[PDB]
């Protein structure tokens, strides 16, 4: 019941920051994206640290929402037909499947530039500075699981646990780290973490794609299954750990919840 | 002098931003495009303004900086296939033509969180709040320009000049508005006469356009050529009248000079 209060008090701000206002297509297909689906994992985190830190919720809630819409918008670029041409997002056809790649090549544009937006409103620079620290982080992970693909190139196994830390890891950061900086409280511990579990997150989901199938560098390739499956615990433990030695009883909730869920695969 | 010895500053600083730390294509593509050519107008304007307004050097330099890479990612983004499909950008091969059209991409998403990342350096959350509200509406313009061309739609006179103060006036109402911020000044008056310019400088690009040539929604196609010119005339001179007002000499004699440069087309 927790979770779902924060889940639609998200979905709420999301469609209305999302309500087009000027009959363009663009506006619809960024409103389509941010409503498919999601489990809304990352707002969830943000939302849930802020309560356990007792941060106001008025910049928790722009905070979360900033993340959800910068999130939706790496998807709908990640399936563009250059990228990974998905013809699927959640179950249902893909933004440009469904609009364009014209159209949802701009939605996706639209939708970190509304999620800047969101940050601005909040009037802290420290969050202006590393939510933009993210964003580029985050397009250069993607940068490189796109060229560690398609290049002929030497990539490492360090090259690939960067890449993942980078794609998937610093948003994760970012979301653990955005309660602390909003309390005034030291972050820099807060934000490895948060990379550490965003790894842990991909390792799963790479296992995930492997049980749900029954060129891409992954770290499953590079380790294998037991390995990469080893590092994720390891990681995942570690970030259990330090969740609870911060108090974070509601967040620890959550992350054992979500635990229990990738268990239950 | 004056105006080479500015353009100087503002390709070291951004020669600085985008030399490449990660191996990647990608980083290569930014700096490709951001290199290839650019009279650098809306940089030096607001270098200029600074100036005029004794505004610090540092600060104002992030912002010219900020805005030619945002400026340099909306073409890169345009030239895309899906978009405007350009084989050449500058009198060189467009980024995608270059690179691929997932590198392109990529690189013009890397551009713009760039970008947000130097306005984030200056540590102004107005600005931080000017700029994203300015992004969001170049991209509103570029969605217009699109769905305009491509949608079986009314098209009225009003969303035609709508489009084109969103498409590029915004990003010179920004150039105004920004050094007016940093001075502490209130910019309602200069937003507006830069969305103005922006206005007048899109009308005398669809004039070169024609010339240069001896489907898309135009004011030219619209209203004509005569009155076009006559509405771009007339808000330049606006332009000119109100800069002078507030006793902004270098910016006056910039937008002269300017000026001659389109009178000898």
């Amino acid at each position: 019941h927790h979770h779902h209060m924060k889940k639609e008090k998200v979905e709420e701000r999301i469609r209305e920051i999302l309500r087009p206002g000027w009959d363009l297509l663009t506006e619809e297909a960024m409103l389509y994206s941010a409503t498919v689906g999601g489990k809304r994992i990352r707002p969830l985190l943000v939302l849930t640290l802020g309560e356990d830190l007792g941060v106001e919720e008025e910049k928790l809630l722009d905070v979360a929402v900033a993340v959800e819409l910068f999130h939706t918008a790496s998807l709908i670029h990640d399936d563009l037909p250059p990228i990974d041409n998905a013809d699927f997002r959640r179950g249902k056809p893909s933004c440009h499947r469904t609009y364009g790649e014209d159209i949802a090549l701009l939605a996706g544009d639209g939708l970190f530039f509304l999620a800047f937006s969101q940050i601005s409103k909040i009037g802290n620079s420290k969050i202006f500075e590393e939510f933009s620290e993210t964003a580029y982080k985050l397009l250069l992970g993607e940068a490189m699981d796109v060229e560690f693909e398609r290049r002929k190139m030497e990539v490492s196994q360090e090259m690939v646990e960067r890449m993942y830390a980078f794609k998937t890891g610093a948003l994760f950061a970012f979301c653990f780290s955005a309660p602390f900086i909003l309390k005034g409280k030291d972050h820099t511990k807060m934000k490895l973490l948060g990379e550490k579990f965003g790894v842990a997150f991909q390792i799963y989901d790479d296992l995930k794609d492997i049980l749900g199938s029954f060129e891409k560098v992954t770290l499953v390739k590079k380790v294998g299954i037991q390995k990469a499956r080893e590092m994720a615990d390891k990681y995942y433990e570690e970030v259990l750990k330090g969740i609870e030695s911060e108090g974070l009883f509601r967040t620890l909730f959550l992350l054992k919840e979500l635990k229990q869920m990738v268990e239950e695969r």
